[PDB]
């Protein structure tokens, strides 16, 4: 037993048990490293930042154990096999590794020897787990689920996990990583017996057609057109590339399992895909052809009995599909919490003791960095398009929002503003963008900010490619094989290597000269998975992104966006004193410290996709990234929407309206997508209920800005989140652990988006222990019940927790439009409450030096008294003296939810404590 200033190392006595080392990072944060070699040498962590905490501890030796005790945690290490167990300050057990539960296996790749590592933990049936990124299965609770971390367009990896048992876990590994089954999805015949449509064993029956005309039939032992390399087996006779011809494939047969229990499956698919098991529809999905993804299901199956399978695929060239399977784990490990990683040097993780879900997130921010404050205008409405094709189109959109007096802060310029053959030059095509400097000035003159797309992608004919390539920072393989992108005739292209500080310097310098010099406000840092060529198999994605400056893409598969965004953050911040804003398609552990917001990628205009974002956003927040958004309405659309078929116009309008209501209540409020156009008046004309609704929520957002921005300030000040899972504030209510279509927008607003076409109401579960006020009526509902909440097309169910204090302002066409606006404090009565209102200049980094104010608001229910406490702090432009209106909502009120509601009292405030009585 070896003692150190910050922990101990134990070499266990059992043969094969790896040495283990514990380090105290803080009283409630313990690092655990296990390494067969006993050296604990690893590649320098990319996610970690330094922590200066209380590293005091005391050691005791029992018979089979060494125990480390801080003020918050007791960690016990077995001297026999090294397995670690955690208990809290009162000795109550919290988390224990499985004894003998470590695995290390050699992986010899790219000239190195790595270990694939696996750690198993004991996990009770009633433990709930959240986080591990942002995913697309619609699962809120992750307990018992298999989740693979592999950066993809719509699937985001962040290796931080939070548990209902009052802890969090940071898994410091940058390779492909698996929660649950460490083996990943198997080909169909691996642990299943197949029978075709005529009962013959060994395969299913595959039938291929073109435009409803059968081409051929054959037996197939797998359903696998998953990646580009798999497409070479598609029957050449059955392929049509005609502009408006479609293809169809069916698979039909039976399956039988070899081991009984819970079997999980994934139908990976693009375009239209259905799957029937025993004649019951199990998957019914559409995605755009170039972005397939996993659609998982599960079945309880036992050997000896057959079950029918029928797959129906309706596609265009090219599309992708695969039916994959996992058989049950052995009983001894099937219930464990298991973390696996493809490539590393050792097992290395951090245990975070958390009295609340909030404290769990705070430990992630301690370990990987505080969440940089974003500009205040970033929390207003964003309008985007794929794509504005000229500067007249982009400027025209801002001007039309101004003409209609709709609220708009930010406008976005998508890809392809450059000359076609010059991706990566950051030049503008003069045909469509003849005066980029004048474009930016025209937007600024209308009191709006403009963000521009910048990829990690370069064409080999550009000066910028050759500068990066000559310095060694261009990945070479995609150009060596001559892979052509999708633009016009097709262009060779590659992506740069961001891991070296020298590469980041070149990348930013090019952007600074060409774009930052013209006044652009924000950077849309797209495709940083990186998406070198969509739908390559994983071996090719790795081979076309390796070697990097630190090692292989196998060791660093998920970490690309972290150094990529870091370089732009550092460069932009050194260029002037304004706060940076970045929208990155991928986040990762630590990306919040580089002023990076993220979004869920190229999801589709489908009701299922909309509902899936609710649980995606909650788990994103609990993974530790607080600034998150999506494309309102979805990104890619079916032909019935693209062609604007009048028969589907009502559903198109209802979907985008429901999704717009939802987007107004997520951290960043943003409209984007492919044709049709997505601006409010282009969704539906004025006079329709869709326009009325979108206009209402567009303006309501601006009135709620004091509330929203106060939460933004506390993402930094209190290491907090904005989008809150219902279990964060109601951790003792079991009914909120698994609900996947409700959440809290800050502490006050319970949000229940409507995700069914033609619904005029929906079930909403109200958490127990508080009463709730319907935002649109003031009707009071007691907690702990499900209700049929009214939801006409124009309004989304929204409820306010009793005791909520919500600072609001007047409707604004843009941030700070009305100077010295009055503040309206709205109290939703029914219980005690408090809200410390955060304010600052919203523009620079003065908050880092304490340039911010906090005004305490305290509501006492018994006395009916709102106490406005003494102001603390000051900043450039603060209102020393200001008008504060107060509004009390204690039940049904005629103007409930009005954009400009009646106020019940008004005082002048100068920073000294003042009291307002309801009476
Ligand atoms: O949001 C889109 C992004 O995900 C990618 O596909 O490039 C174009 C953008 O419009
Ligand atoms: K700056």
């Amino acid at each position: 037993v070896r003692k150190a200033a910050d922990g101990v190392t134990v070499v266990p006595s059992a043969k094969g048990a790896a040495p283990v080392r514990l380090q105290v990072v803080d009283a409630g944060i313990i690092r655990v490293s296990a390494d067969p070699d006993g050296d604990f040498a690893r590649s320098p962590s990319l996610m970690r930042v330094p922590v200066q905490g209380d590293t005091a501890f005391q050691v005791a030796e029992q018979g089979d154990s060494v125990q480390l005790k801080t003020g918050k945690v007791t960690a016990s290490i077995s001297t026999v096999d090294g397995h670690v167990s955690f208990a809290d300050a009162n000795g109550k057990p919290v988390l224990s590794e499985v004894a003998g539960g470590r695995s290390f296996a050699p992986l010899n790749v790219e000239g190195k020897q790595y270990l694939s590592v696996r750690q198993r933990f004991q996990s009770p049936d009633d433990e709930a787990l959240y986080g591990f990124g942002q995913h697309q299965q619609g699962w809120m609770n992750q307990k018992g689920r298999n989740v693979e971390l592999q950066q993809n367009n719509i699937d985001m990896a962040v290796p931080y996990l939070v548990s209902s048992r009052n802890y969090g876990l940071l898994w410091d590994n940058n390779s492909i990583t698996r929660l649950g089954d460490p083996r990943g999805l198997q080909p169909l015949p691996k642990t299943l017996t197949l029978y075709d449509a005529k009962g013959k064993a060994g395969a299913l029956t595959a039938r291929y057609a073109i435009n409803g005309k059968h081409i051929l039939e054959r037996r197939e032992s797998e359903v696998n057109y998953q990646y580009l390399s798999d497409l070479t087996k598609y029957p050449k006779k059955a392929i049509t590339k005609d502009k408006n011809s479609r293809m169809q494939v069916t698979w039909e047969g039976e399956i039988e399992v070899l081991t009984g229990g819970e079997h999980t499956f994934s139908l990976y698919s693009s375009e239209y895909a259905k799957l029937y098991v025993d004649g019951k529809l199990v998957v019914d999905r559409w995605r755009q052809n170039w972005n397939p993804w996993n659609h998982e299901f599960k079945l309880d199956l036992e050997p000896g009995q057959r079950h029918t399978v029928k797959v129906e695929w309706d596609l265009i060239d090219p599309s992708y599909i695969a039916l994959l399977h996992r058989d049950p784990l052995p009983a001894a490990e099937a219930k464990d919490l298991s973390l696996w990683s493809e490539a590393g040097q050792m097992i290395d993780y951090y245990f975070v003791s958390a009295d609340s879900y909030d404290q769990a997130v705070a430990g992630y921010r301690a370990l990987t960095g505080k969440s940089t404050m974003l500009p205040k205008w970033a929390y207003g409405f964003w309008q985007s398009r794929e794509r504005y094709k000229s500067q007249d189109e982009l400027v025209g959109a801002v001007a039309e929002y101004r003409k209609r007096k709709l609220s708009l802060d930010n406008i976005v310029l998508d890809w392809s503003y450059w000359p076609e053959n010059a991706w990566g030059s950051h030049d503008f095509d003069p045909q469509h963008f003849p005066d980029p400097d004048g474009m930016v000035k025209a937007v600024h003159d209308m009191h709006a900010q403009i963000m521009i797309s910048i990829w990690p992608k370069f064409y080999p004919t550009t000066a910028n490619y050759k500068e990066l390539d000559a310095a060694g920072f261009m990945f070479k393989r995609n150009v060596e094989v001559g892979e052509l992108d999708w633009i016009g005739k097709g262009y060779k292209n590659s992506f740069y290597d961001p891991y070296s500080e020298k590469a980041q310097a070149i990348y930013w310098r090019q952007i600074n000269e060409k774009l930052n010099s013209k006044g652009f406000d924000a950077w849309w840092m797209d495709a940083d998975e990186p998406d070198v060529h969509s739908n390559l198999d994983i071996a090719e994605r790795k081979a076309r992104t390796t070697p990097n400056a630190l090692g292989s893409s196998t060791e660093y598969f998920n970490s690309y966006p972290l150094p990529h965004t870091h370089g732009v953050y550092v460069g932009d911040r050194a260029a002037d004193d304004k706060r940076v804003f970045i929208l990155s398609r991928k986040g990762y552990a630590g990306t919040q410290r580089n002023a990076v917001a993220v979004w869920s990628g190229d999801i589709v205009s489908r009701w299922d996709d909309m509902r899936d974002q609710i649980s995606g956003g909650v788990n994103m927040a609990l993974s530790g990234l607080p600034n998150w958004t999506f494309d309102i309405g979805g990104f890619a659309v079916e032909k019935r929407y693209e062609d604007q078929d009048p028969a589907h116009l009502p559903e198109w309008r209802e979907l985008n309206t429901r999704w717009f209501q939802f987007g107004a209540f997520v951290p960043i409020f943003r409209s984007h997508g492919q044709f049709p156009y997505r601006e409010i008046w282009n969704i539906a004309p004025e006079g329709t209920p869709f326009y009325e609704s979108m206009a209402y929520y567009n303006r309501l957002r601006s009135a709620l800005l004091p509330y929203i921005y106060s939460l933004a300030g506390d993402t930094y000040q209190r290491d907090g989140v904005i989008m809150r899972g219902m279990m964060m504030d109601f951790p003792n209510d079991p009914k909120v652990r698994d609900i996947n279509d409700q959440y809290l927008f800050g502490p006050a607003f319970l949000v229940a988006p409507v995700t069914r076409f033609g619904a005029t109401s929906r079930q909403v579960y109200l958490p127990a222990g508080s009463s709730w006020l319907e935002f649109a009526t003031g009707k009071r509902y007691e907690g702990g019940q499900s209700i049929e909440a009214a939801a006409p097309i124009e309004r989304m169910p929204l409820f306010v927790r009793a005791g909520s204090i919500v600072p609001t302002g007047p409707v604004q066409e843009y941030v700070d439009q009305v100077a010295d606006a009055p503040l309206t404090v709205v109290v939703y009565t029914g219980a005690d409450g408090q809200f410390s209102l955060y304010e600052d200049d919203g523009k620079g980094y003065g908050y880092e030096k304490g340039e911010f104010s906090r005004i305490p608001l305290v509501w006492n229910q018994a006395k009916g008294e709102l106490s406005i406490g003494k102001r603390e702090g000051s900043w450039t432009g603060m209102q020393a003296k200001r008008t504060i209106n107060v509004r009390f909502v204690d039940g049904p009120r005629d103007d409930a939810g009005a954009l400009a509601p009646k106020t019940d009292a008004s005082i002048q405030y100068d920073g000294k404590p003042v009291s307002v009585l309801q009476r």
